[PDB]
């Protein structure tokens, strides 16, 4: 009925705001990214520190795995993302095509594309082998604030400070819907959910929302939080009861029931606003980042 999250591991290392945090597909890991310009890989269980991947000249704001766990992707304020062989950390390719500030990054399933969103308004969808961009999408009136496939790669979601998300045909690139509430605030993440059929949407006026993308409708929304300035995260969690997780401007962590939309628990102990969480694949597990007055990761365990 509700879970038990406690604080297990507090990782510290990154020297400015950490921006995003992500658990690898196999559970072994979690990568962190930071306006620092560095990617840090910790392991998932224990917290100890593995190692720094670095190679960008300006901060990151977003790092994505593969789904096989062998490759991170991030997306960086030098314009560029990076393609990294985590086992090695060679810096296997830099995608360069973005005219601004590149903001977000994910893989598709089969982890030979990858789609970025930038301050330039465009959506970037880029082969992984080559490198090379294949498609840019005018997607957007305003920064595109997250991107992120479906669970068979055909489709991505885009997000934007627009009030917009838009989902896309990733085959030929045209739009093919356009999702908006009632009110037009910036949209500030997005995310299908693990069995495909939802999104998951952030906006700055203190909301998450989940929409049956199919019929175009807002079935729950997820309040209490608060999210007025930041790009801050949310995810599903799968391993134990079906919650909703994300960071907050108040310093905590939020987790609400999926489907009664109550807020189940409260996690207390960053400094600062909390930027950036994720769920483990299969432990009861969240990882919680939080900016540059605090600067550090946890890692939260619970029994269900
Ligand atoms: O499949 S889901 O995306 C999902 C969400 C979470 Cl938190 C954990 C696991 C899964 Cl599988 N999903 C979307 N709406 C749902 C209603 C009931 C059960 C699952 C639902």
């Amino acid at each position: 009925v509700k879970p038990n999250y406690a604080l297990k591991f507090t990782l510290a290392g990154h020297t400015k705001a950490v921006s995003s945090v992500k658990f690898s597909p196999n559970g072994e890991w979690l990568a962190s990214s930071s306006a620092d310009k560095l990617i840090k890989i910790w392991g998932a269980y224990d917290g100890k520190f593995e190692k720094t991947i670095s190679g960008h000249k300006l901060g990151i704001s977003d790092v994505a795995w593969s789904s096989d766990s062998n490759l991170l992707v991030s997306a960086s304020d030098d314009k560029t993302l990076k393609i990294w062989d985590v086992s090695s950390g060679k810096c296997l390719k830099t995608l360069k095509g973005h005219s601004n500030y590149v903001f977000c990054c994910n893989f598709n399933p089969q982890s030979n594309l990858i789609v970025s969103g930038s301050f330039d308004e465009s959506v970037r969808i880029w082969d992984v082998k080559t490198g090379k961009c294949l498609k840019t999408l005018p997607a957007h009136s305003d920064p595109v604030s997250a991107v992120h496939f479906n669970r068979d790669g055909s489709l991505i979601v885009s997000s934007s400070y627009d009030g917009l998300c838009r989902i896309w045909d990733t085959a030929s690139g045209q739009c093919l819907k356009t999702l908006i509430d009632d009110d037009n605030p910036p949209v500030s993440f997005v995310k299908f959910s693990p069995n495909g059929k939802y999104i998951l949407a952030a906006t700055l006026d203190n909301t998450l929302k989940l929409w049956d993308y199919s019929k175009g409708k807002c079935l729950k929304t997820y309040t209490g939080h608060k999210n007025e300035k930041y790009c801050i995260f949310a995810n599903f969690s799968v391993t134990g009861g079906k919650w909703i997780v994300s960071g907050s401007e108040d310093n905590l962590v939020y987790i609400w029931n999926l489907q009664t939309k109550e807020i189940v628990q409260k996690l207390q102990g960053h400094t600062d606003v909390v930027i950036s969480t994720a769920c483990h694949p299969t432990e009861n597990i969240i990882a919680s980042a939080a900016l540059e007055n605090d600067k550090t990761i946890k890692l939260w365990k619970s029994d269900c």
